């Protein structure tokens, strides 16, 4: 089960600097991370992550949202978009 | 702590018919629900809900995403948008 999140609420350089620590952690978990833009939103798909890793990455996303004063949203399990990329 | 979610992936009438069951449950929990459109996305803010109620509403959102083949996203705790409406 992948996890999909979006970063928003700042310019792309700033969203990328927020994202980079989560990307690093995902990478070390053995995950595959897919990035793309949707307007001013940064879309992040993370695959190859089991339940516990998704929980940990969600905690990291929360820390980053707080750290940088941005908004992070996460696709809820069962969503059409999760299995139709 | 409020919870913010977005419904997307269908026309507004269909997103509203998906949303209506979650709205009803939120209402009965004693919540205050705020609705607005952002393009084709339905934005839903739910306030006056404690931790356990948010968990239950998140489970309902998952059931609705599955039921209707739509996408539901949720704002992660700590996000700027949660305390800056």
């Amino acid at each position: 089960m992948e996890m999909d999140i979006r970063f928003r609420g700042d310019d792309l350089e700033a969203l990328l600097k927020a994202a980079i620590e989560m990307i690093k952690q995902a990478l070390k978990f053995g995950a595959t991370i897919t990035l793309s833009l949707d307007g001013n939103d940064l879309e992040i798909r993370i695959t190859g992550v089991p339940e516990q890793v998704r929980k940990e990455l969600a905690k990291e996303a929360e820390r980053l949202a707080k750290e940088f004063g941005i908004t992070v949203t996460r696709t809820i399990r069962g969503s059409w978009s999760l299995e139709h990329h």
